[PDB]
This record gives C-alpha cells, structure tokens and sequence, in this order.
C-alpha cells in the first residue's frame, strides 16, 4: 500500500472521465532528430484548464462554505474550474512572484486571490489562514490523494496511444503526477522506464533518490520552470523511490533552449515547465540510456504562459 | 480546353510523390471555439507541417516533378520569390534532393521566414514588396544562375501539390460540409477546389482573404481576374500576392464563396487559437477563423455545420507581437 491505490486511479478515471480530454499524442520528425529517439509527446497542454491538474482539481471535488488551496497557478485554476461548476466560493493563495497570466486567469475563473510568498511554507501557511477566516476545506496540489488520483488517468491514457511505449519521462514537482503515473504504469508494464525530469535550481527529487530518503529543497528555488517549485512530499516519495528509474535534472539553459524548440518547431504553446521532460530527454545525461528504449513519450503538461515571457 | 491546369489525377499523384516526406497532420478540435462559431470546427493542422507551412507539399511535388530518371538533365539550381513560407519549403525540397536554392524575399517579409531561409542554405536577394518586382528580380538570378522557377501558386505541380490537403481532410472528417481556406495567390484553394468538386462536390470550398487584399472576392465579383492595384498591406503577410492566370479559371469555377475580413478580425482570431487552443499559429493562418467568425459567414446555411478551417502556418517570431 502507497497513499493512492491502483483502484482509485480506474474510480478516477470514471470519475473525470465525462470532463477531461483524451489528448492526443502529436510526434516530430525534427525533433526524433536531435533526440535520436522515438519521441510521443502526450499534449496535456490541450487539456481543459491549460494543464492535467483538472483531472486531480475534478476528482478531488468529485469523489462545503469554500475550498481552499496554494498554487503557482495550475492548481489554482483547476480548482477554481471544478468548484465553480459546483456553486462552492473559492479561495487561492499564490506567491507574489507567480505568473501574472495564472494570477489573472485565477481571478477571472470567479475566485479571491490571496498572495504569499514564494515557499512551500508561506503557501502551506496563508493557505490554512483563509481556511481559519472562512471555514473552506483545503485541495492540495499534490499530496492530497484524491488529487494524486486525478493524474495517474494520464498513464492509462498513453498505455493505449502508444501500444509500443518504452519510456514515460514525466516532469516532477511535488510528485503527485510522476508518482500517480507509476503507481498506474509499473503494475500494467514495469519493462516500461519511467523517468523523471526537473531543473538543477530545484533537484529535490534527484537528491531524494541520491540519499535513499526524503531530501526537499530547503531554500526556495530560482528556476523558470514556475510550476515544479514544490519539493516532493510524504505520500508520493515512496514510489518515486521503489517505482521511478531514474531522475534526470536540466539546468536553467537546458529548459529554456527546449521550451523554444517546441515552440519553434512543434508550434506548440507550452509553458516552460511542460520543457523540462524534453530538456531532460536532449540531455548529455540522457544520451547514455540504453538504445534498446526508443519510444519515449513525454508529457507536455501545460500551456498556461504568459505571451509575454522573458522572450529570452 | 475545358480543362484547368491541374487535374484529381495530378492530386493523387502528387499524394504518391509526396507522401513519404510529408506529414499526414491532425484535424484538432476546440468545444469551446465550436460555441463561439454555433458550428462544429476542425482545425487541419498544417502549421505541423515540415518546414512550419504546407507550402512544402507543392514545393516537394514540384521538385521531385523536375528530377528525370537519371541524374542528366536534373536542375542546377531552382529559384523562386517568396514572403518566406514558399522559400523555406523549396530550400528544404531542394535540400533533400541536393538542388541549390536562390530566393527572392521582399525586404519587408518577416525576419524570422528570411532566417529560416538562410538556416536551410539558401542565398537569399531582396526585392520590393510588390507582385511585380519578385517576378523581375527572380528572372535576373534565374538568367544568372540557369536555374529553373518554381512559382509560389501558379506551378500545376504546385497546385497539385497543396490539394494533398483536401485528399487528407476528405479521409479525417466523413461528414465534413465545408473547407475554408486562405487566399493569397491561390495554389492552395485552387488544389483543394479540383480536389473537393470531383470527389464530393456536396462540400462546399470558401476562400478566406484579407479585406485590405481582396483581389480574389473583386475578381470574382466581376468574373475576371481582377489583381490589386496597390501591394496590399495587412498582417496576414503570407497572402499579400494576387491570384494568377493557372489559379484564377479554378477559382473561377469551384470556389462557392470568399469571406473577406478585417485586420481586428484577423489579430483577434489568431489570439483566439493563441490561447484556446495553445497553436502557435501565424496570422495568415488565422484568416479562415476570422473568416468563420465574421458577420458575414453568418449566412452560411446552418446545414453546413462541419466546418474545416486550414491552419496553414506556424512562422511567426515569438519576440514580436502588439
Ligand atoms: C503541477 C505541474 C507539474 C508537476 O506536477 P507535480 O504533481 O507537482 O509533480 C508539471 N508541469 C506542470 C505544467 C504542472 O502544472
Ligand atoms: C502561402 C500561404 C497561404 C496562401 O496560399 P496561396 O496558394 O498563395 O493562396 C496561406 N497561408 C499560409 C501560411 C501561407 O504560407
Ligand atoms: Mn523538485
Ligand atoms: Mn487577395
């Protein structure tokens, strides 16, 4: 037993699957190139709310004076998404460095708006001082196991996309994504790699697997992947420990030169977050996995970005 | 006599010539842009196209069409103008088939199609944003080069080339009732017309066009070929050519209807895919949306309910925008 069981991944999936796409899997013949592999991208970017997290944010409401919870954005808009549909007010705190096109989106999707700081703490914190203020219950991104649930169904999904699937490079945040998919995948096929992806500035969850036990970033991260800021928490290290392969951390650089290459070559408008399963697959690093995985399908897991970045 | 310059036989073959280059690319859907049309909407997305445009389909065809059986008498070079998208597809089609490229690109065409040029090897020379001068300026580096031209939109090999999208759509959506499809110089609607009318004539075919380039609505209206006066200036910088004397007589013919659209109309439904749909289409492509949304397409009878809008391309510059 981990937090979620395989069972309530199916109970999920019938649970959210009247409101969630299927997304396709969009491939790239330029990009199988410069990988020199089969790369599946699984677009989650399409998804209703801009990211997988309506999956979890459904499921969670689906399976109270308010709901409450702590976002960079994603979370915070698939909540407010799922609740609006259910006539229940919705609170969401998230940092004051948080993209200006999630905090807007936020707003416009009905909810208050409550800024913390950048923090895994000030979050987890001025989250249970609304709850105080107006007696909401809390969603949580990742650990809340309703939430962990909602996107393993991304999993069952590529399992049939892709008969012929090697490897699922996920990114990681808090978990609940990467650890919902393993739980899914490793049962169904375990000669199915699953690798995780997330940048250097915030390597959590490659340190983790380095010391055999849970090692969070204890200093706020500095990265431009503005939705894997989150450490990894309780119920989700246990499977990314026994069930994930292998991590693979990108820098900065690294993100940022396949977020574009997306963009530039598969015009498809991701999130610089939803770059760093790519960056990781394009890495020095990655060009030493076995040649016997050829099917790599990553997750594009987001489209929410500002059409104003760093343009960098 | 009654015959235009390209055939369905010419479609199917280029289909053959093509086919293990280019890519069989999605029909995608938006609920919620299907809502604000009242229409069911299916997105065939060429902006996933090789070169980031479907132009490379007649640019392949055409090509492959230039090649004999043995190497004598293959092309030293080939030559065209092009605002970018026509120039990329033929690089890369001259590339793969180890052809030299010279391209004649208006000064004024974006930054980022001149780069792509270049990136693929070509050598590039400038003209004016006119008709007129892309067609001079190519027949003095063609007399320099002995190369051969491969025209943007009036090469039947093109032509027959950009139908390949109509066999596709015709595959990916069985009861489709309406293409709708930008205009610019015409090798696109022109393919997809031939290709639509002989197979399924029950479809309709609609031109989408710029208002501030309306050569093909005018022409159309007075029931011959009718080019702008003026180069047209407008956004969608992909379709400032006019229609030509091959694409004119199809248009002619097949095309049931064009929608002209303004500027706002355009910006707004390229913004609209942007955001809804998470494409990085480029304005020329957001031509049919607008088009679909107007005021105007509005009279389209409500049996024509499955509509395919042609995302055409994706070649726009991330750092520029308004
Ligand atoms: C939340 C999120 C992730 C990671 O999910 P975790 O469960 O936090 O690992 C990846 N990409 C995007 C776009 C996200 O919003
Ligand atoms: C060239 C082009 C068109 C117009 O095609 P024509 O055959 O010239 O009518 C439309 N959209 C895009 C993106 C183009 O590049
Ligand atoms: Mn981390
Ligand atoms: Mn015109």
């Amino acid at each position: 037993q981990y937090d979620i069981s395989f069972a309530d991944v199916e109970k999920a999936h019938l649970n959210i699957q009247d409101s969630v796409h299927l997304t396709p899997v969009l491939t790239s013949s330029i990009l199988n190139q410069i990988a020199g592999r089969n790369l599946f991208f699984k677009c989650e970017l399409f998804q209703k709310t801009g990211s997988f997290k309506i999956r979890g944010a459904l499921n969670a409401i689906r399976g109270p004076k308010a709901v409450v919870t702590h976002s960079s954005g994603n979370h915070g808009q698939a909540l407010t998404y799922a609740a609006k549909l259910e006539g229940i007010p919705a609170y969401i705190v998230v940092p004051q460095t948080a993209p200006n096109c999630k905090k807007l989106a936020i707003q416009a999707y009905g909810a208050s708006i409550v800024y913390s700081e950048p923090s895994d703490e000030s979050r987890e914190n001025v989250a249970q001082r609304i709850i105080q203020e107006t007696e909401g219950i809390l969603v949580h991104p990742n650990q809340e196991p309703a939430v962990i649930a909602g996107q393993g169904t991304i999993a069952l999904e590529v399992l049939n996309q892709v008969p012929l699937v090697d490897a699922l490079v996920v990114p990681v945040g808090g978990g609940g994504m990467v650890a919902g998919i393993a739980i899914t995948i490793k049962t169904l096929k375990p000669s199915v790699k699953v690798y995780a992806a997330e940048p250097s500035n915030a390597d959590d969850c490659y340190q983790s697997k380095l010391k055999g036990e849970l090692t969070p970033n204890l200093h706020p991260p500095e990265t431009i992947a503005d939705g894997v800021k989150s450490s990894i928490g309780l119920n989700t290290w246990p499977i990314i420990r026994d069930l994930v392969d292998d991590v693979f951390t990108v820098t900065e650089d690294e993100i940022k030169y396949a977020t574009q290459l997306v963009w530039e070559r598969m015009k498809l408008l991701i999130e610089p977050t939803a770059g760093v399963g790519l960056a990781a697959v394009l890495s020095q690093h990655f060009q030493t996995v076995s040649p016997e995985v050829k099917n790599i399908c990553i997750v594009l897991s987001g489209g929410n970005v500002d059409l104003t970045s760093l343009s960098w």
